[PDB]
């Protein structure tokens, strides 16, 4: 897998990706990283769009990363992710 992905320390693939994304679900955002065990920033409501610049894949989902008002990191989870057979769950949004 991640033939064009890189991987972080923790373990986690990223690469970068422009687009947005419009919840269709109350989708919990963390701060920190892409781990549902982080610190909560909030959530993203049903019809509420973001503009990410990162793709990551770690703690079972695939998230997006984009930057809030403050400057601070956010991620947000949008689909589950399956590391062992390579496999994605249907989206929680819509893309672009
Ligand atoms: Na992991």
């Amino acid at each position: 897998s991640n033939a064009t992905y890189k991987v972080d320390g923790k373990g986690t693939y990223y690469k970068a990706e422009s687009a947005s994304f419009t919840a269709n679900y109350d989708i919990k955002t963390r701060l920190n990283g892409p781990f549902r065990s982080n610190p909560q920033s909030g959530v993203l409501h049903p019809g509420q769009t973001i503009k990410y610049d990162t793709v990551m894949k770690q703690d079972g989902h695939v998230w997006v990363v984009y930057t809030g008002y403050s400057g601070k990191r956010i991620y947000l989870p949008v689909r589950t992710w399956d590391k062992n057979s390579n496999t994605l769950g249907p989206l929680w949004g819509i893309i672009n």
